[PDB]
C-alpha cells in the first residue's frame, strides 16, 4: 500500500529526543537538556563573538534561531543568529554515521526555529561573508527547543534588504511590517536601531545625574488644561485628560525647591493628522533647572548636553557597530555638528530665508509669521552648506508663537525668551526661560484666553516664591530618527501610535 | 505712606543700596553666587572674603537691633545675621520678610561659638547685603515649622492633615523629609537602571495606549481613541514579551501604568511608576529568579551605604522614625505552601492540607507571615515561590508534573509585596491551551499571541512598584508619602 514508509518518514521528521545521552538529534523538552545528569554550559553568539573576535579546544554547546538552512545533499548549513551575531554551522553526514534520518530531520526544520547545537568549531578558508563571527560550527548533535509554528509574514532575507530599485527585488512595505512587528523587529537594522535607543536615554540620564539632576515621575491622568489636542478619559465619572507633557509639574517641582529635574516618560497627543513625523504617543525627555541671573546659562547647557550625546553616540566599538548595521539597510551621511554650535534668532533666521529667496513676506507682516516646518528644512539645507553642520539652534521666537508659560523680554514684550534645536532642519527640542511671577503669570494666563480656576495648582505653585527657572522637552523617537536620517518616525517607536494604528 | 515706601523699597542700583526689592537684570556689577550645597560640601577657600549665596528664608527671628535669619536650600540650613552700619531702615525692611521669599544674600563666613543644632551648616554667614529676588506673594496655607514636626497623637497638639498636605503639595514637598524621600525615590531608579545595564540589558518603551486590556478588563481605564474603543495599560506584560520574542534578550521599563480600583487603601494609587524585568534563562528559570534576588540585594546594599544616602535616610527618619532595613546575605526562600503552614503552625489560619493551594493569601496575612519571619531569620526581605496556578495570570507557566503549582514568586519587604513575575509560557500552543483555560477571548490577544507563533525563547520576568519599593524600606505609613502627586479614585488634582 505504500502507506506505512509515509508514515515511518513522518515518525522521523516528528523525532521527540527521550535522552540526549544516547541520541544526536530532535525535539527535546528544556527539563530533558542534561548530558550525563550534568547541567550543560551553554554559550550565546555574543559571548563567541567577543572571545574570538578554550572554546577551540573541544565540542561545545550553542544556542540561536535558524536564520536560514541550506540543504546540499550529505551536507547542510545552518546560519544561526543570536541580536546581530550570525554564525555558520555545518552538518556532514559523511561524518555522522550515514545516519539518513538526522538529516531528514535537520532539513525539514523551519526558520526562525531555536535550537541548541553540540559541536566543534574552527576556521575556514574562505569565511562566509554573511557572518559576522568568522569560525564555523561542525554540528554533532543538534536539538529544537522551540519549533516555529506558523508560516512567516514575510522572509528576513527580504526584510534585511536595501531600498530595491533592482529587477526581482521584493519589498515588505510598511503595513506589513508593523501588522507583523515581533517578525520585523528581528532585522539586523531595526534591532540595532532599538540597542541605540536604549544608548540615548542612558546618555541622557548620566549627563544629567552626574550634574547633580534628580528624576522624577509626574502623573499622566490629569483633571483638566491645550484641549484641543488632549486625550479624554472618565476617571471615576470624574472628567479627565492624559497629560501631553509634564510641563506643569517639572515647573511645580522647582518651585518646591528640587532645583534640577528630569523625566523619561510617556506623553499622549491627539493630533489627528497621519505624518511621517508625529506620534499619538511618544517618550518626552523633559528637563527643568535654575538658574542664576541669565537663563542663557541654561541654555548653553542644554546644548553641551547634546554635544555629548552625539559624541556618545559616534564613539566606541558598540554604537560604531550598531549605526554600521543601520547604515547597511538605510543608507545616510554621518551626521555632523560643530565644537561651537550656531545660534541664529528667530528675525536672523526669516532674513536668511528671505535672502536665499525661500520665503517672502511684506516688511509689515513679519512678527506674525509662523514659520512652517517645510521651510525650517529649508533653513537647515542652507545651515549645512554654510557652516558644515546638522545642528543649530534658533532663538528668541516671538512671544504670540509660544506658549503661555514663556517669559517674554521685559524691554520688548513681543520677542520672548524661547528656543528651538535641530538636527538635519527638523525640530527636536522646545522650551524657554519661564515666567517666574505669580502676577505676571496670571497677567499672560488672561492674555492667552485661559481658564486661571482650571490652572489654580499650578499658579498657586508661584505664589510662595519661585526661583528663576527654564526647562525643554525632547523627543526620543524624532532625536533617534534625525541622527541616522531615517524617513519616518515609526521606525524608532517599538510599536507605534497613530490615529490609524492602535495595534499592535 | 513714609514707612510703607521703606518696607516696599525697590533697590535700583545694587553697588550703592545694600538692600530691597530688586530685578534679576539689575543685578551686575555679575557676582559669583554660591548654594547652600555648595557650601555644606566644601565645609563639611571661601571662607577668606565675602560671598553671594541665593537662598529661601526658612525662619526669621528680630532680636531687638539683631535679626536671624535661618536660609534654607534643599536639604541644607544655616544661619544669617543681621546687627546694623547703624542703618535702621535696612532693619525694618528685612525683619518685615516674609518666610519662604528668595533672597541673595552677601556676607562674611565665620565659625559660630555655640553652633546652631538646627542648621547642618554649621557655619554663620554676617550680612553686608541682602535682596530678595522673589516675594512671598501669598500666605502659606500651614507652617513649615508644624510641617516638619513627628505627629504626636494628643488633644491639642500640631497635626497637618494628609489632604492638607497633598492639596498643597508644593509647600508640602518642601519638608525635610519630602525632600529626602524623593531624592531616595531618583536613587532607587538609578541603581536599578545601572545594575540592568551592566548586566548588558537595554530599556525599551512601549505603549500605554492598547485595543486590550494586559491584566484584565475589569479594573482598565476605557479611552476614546479616535473612535476606536481603547485602554490605559496595566503594565507594559504583552509588549515586554513580545521584545523578548522579537529577540531582544534582556529588556527593561521604567514607565507609568494605569489601574482602575475603585478602592481608597494605604497602600494603592491609580498610577504608579512600574519597574518591569524580562529576560531569557538557559534550563531553569530559577537563574533569573537568582538574579532579580541579587538586584534587590544590590539596591538595598546601595541604598544603606555612607555618604548621601545615610544624611536622607536619617533626614527621613527625624520625621517619621523606624528600624533600618535588614536583609541576609542569602535571602529566605519559602514555598507558597510553606509559607502557608507557617501561618497555621503559628495559629493564624486553620486549613487542612487538600484546601491551601486553593487559600488566596490575603494583605494581612502577608503582614501576619512578615512578622513570623523576622522574628524567626532576622530579616525585613524574603521570596516566596510556587503559587497555585489558579491563583496567577495566563501567562504563568505551571509546573508540568504538577500542574495546580506554577513557577511564579513574590518578592517582600516588611511582610509587603514589591515584586511579583513567573516564569512565562513560552509554547505557543500551551499558551492557547491557558488562554480558553482562564475563558479569555485568544482573538483581542492575537497580536500578542502570534509573537510566539515563529519560535519563543525560554524567559520569565517581573514587575516592581516604584513608590512601594521606597514606602517599604523607609517604613513609611502610606503609599501618598512615595508618590509626588498621587491618583487615587477621590483625587485627581493636583
Ligand atoms: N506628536 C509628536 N510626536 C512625536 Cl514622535 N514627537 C513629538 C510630538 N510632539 C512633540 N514632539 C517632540 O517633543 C518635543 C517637545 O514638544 S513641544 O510641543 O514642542 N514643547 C513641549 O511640550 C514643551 N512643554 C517643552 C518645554 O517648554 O519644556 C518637540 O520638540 C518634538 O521633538
Ligand atoms: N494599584 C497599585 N498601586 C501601586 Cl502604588 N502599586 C501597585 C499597584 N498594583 C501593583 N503594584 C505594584 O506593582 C507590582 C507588580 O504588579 S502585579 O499586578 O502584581 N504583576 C504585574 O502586573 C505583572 N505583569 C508582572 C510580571 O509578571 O512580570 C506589584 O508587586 C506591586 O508592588
Amino acid at each position: 500500500e505504500r502507506e506505512n514508509l509515509k508514515n515511518e518518514a513522518t515518525k522521523v521528521l516528528e523525532h521527540v529526543c527521550e535522552d540526549i545521552n544516547k541520541e544526536s538529534y530532535g525535539f527535546v523538552k528544556i527539563s530533558k537538556m542534561k548530558e550525563n545528569e550534568k547541567e550543560i554550559r551553554l554559550f550565546n553568539l555574543e559571548e563567541i563573538y567577543h572571545s574570538l573576535m578554550h572554546l577551540l579546544q573541544s565540542d561545545i554547546w550553542v544556542r540561536g534561531r535558524i536564520h536560514d538552512i541550506r540543504s546540499k545533499g550529505s551536507l547542510a548549513f545552518i546560519i544561526l543568529r543570536h541580536k546581530l551575531y550570525s554564525m555558520q554551522c555545518i552538518l556532514d553526514i559523511k561524518h555522522n554515521d550515514n545516519d539518513k534520518n538526522m538529516m531528514k530531520w535537520v532539513s525539514n526544520l523551519p526558520l526562525e526555529s531555536i535550537v541548541d547545537i553540540k559541536g566543534k568549531l574552527s576556521k575556514p578558508e574562505v569565511p562566509i561573508d554573511s557572518t559576522n563571527i568568522k569560525y564555523e560550527a561542525h554540528i554533532r548533535k543538534i536539538f529544537c527547543i522551540s519549533k516555529t509554528a506558523k508560516e512567516l509574514p514575510f522572509l528576513l532575507k527580504d526584510a534585511n534588504m536595501k531600498e530595491t530599485n533592482e529587477e526581482g527585488s521584493i519589498k515588505v512595505n510598511q503595513d506589513n511590517r508593523l501588522n507583523n512587528r515581533c517578525v520585523d523587529l528581528r532585522t539586523y537594522a531595526n534591532y540595532s536601531i532599538f540597542c541605540l535607543q536604549s544608548q540615548i536615554c542612558t546618555i541622557f540620564k548620566n549627563f544629567l545625574l552626574e550634574n547633580n539632576f534628580i528624576e522624577i515621575h509626574t502623573p499622566k491622568l490629569l483633571g483638566e488644561s491645550g484641549g484641543a489636542n488632549a486625550f479624554q478619559i472618565n476617571y471615576f465619572n470624574q472628567k479627565g485628560f492624559l497629560a501631553q507633557s509634564p510641563q506643569l509639574y517639572k515647573q511645580m517641582c522647582i518651585n518646591s525647591g528640587f532645583d534640577r529635574v528630569f523625566e523619561v516618560a510617556p506623553v499622549f497627543r491627539a493630533e489627528n493628522s497621519n505624518t511621517y513625523r508625529h506620534l499619538c504617543e511618544y517618550v518626552s525627555l523633559d528637563v527643568e533647572m535654575t538658574y542664576k541671573y541669565d537663563y542663557l546659562e541654561n541654555v548653553h547647557f542644554y546644548d553641551s548636553m547634546f554635544k555629548h550625546i552625539f559624541t556618545e553616540l559616534s564613539k566606541g566599538g558598540k554604537n560604531e557597530m550598531l549605526i554600521k548595521t543601520v547604515k547597511g539597510q538605510y543608507p545616510c551621511e554621518d551626521f555632523q555638528w560643530l565644537e561651537e554650535t550656531p545660534i541664529f534668532t528667530y528675525e536672523e533666521a526669516i532674513k536668511m530665508l528671505i535672502q536665499h529667496g525661500k520665503l517672502h513676506l511684506k516688511e509689515e507682516e513679519i512678527l506674525a509669521y509662523d514659520m512652517s516646518t517645510d521651510m525650517e528644512k529649508e533653513l537647515g539645507k542652507i545651515v549645512k552648506a554654510s557652516h558644515h553642520t546638522d545642528y543649530y539652534i534658533i532663538i528668541n521666537f516671538p512671544s504670540a508663537l509660544r506658549p503661555f508659560y514663556t517669559m517674554y523680554k521685559e524691554d520688548e514684550p513681543a520677542i520672548s525668551n524661547s528656543y528651538d534645536f535641530f538636527m538635519r532642519g527638523e525640530e527636536i527640542l522646545s522650551g524657554s526661560q519661564r515666567i517666574s511671577d505669580v502676577n505676571l503669570l496670571l497677567e499672560n494666563i488672561k492674555r492667552f484666553n485661559l481658564d486661571a480656576n482650571k490652572l489654580n495648582f499650578y499658579i498657586d505653585s508661584f505664589a510662595y516664591s519661585s526661583y528663576p527657572h527654564s526647562g525643554c522637552g525632547i523627543g526620543l523617537e524624532r532625536v533617534l530618527m534625525l541622527f541616522l536620517g531615517l524617513n519616518n518616525i515609526r521606525k524608532t517607536s517599538l510599536f507605534p501610535r497613530d490615529p490609524k494604528r492602535l495595534i499592535p
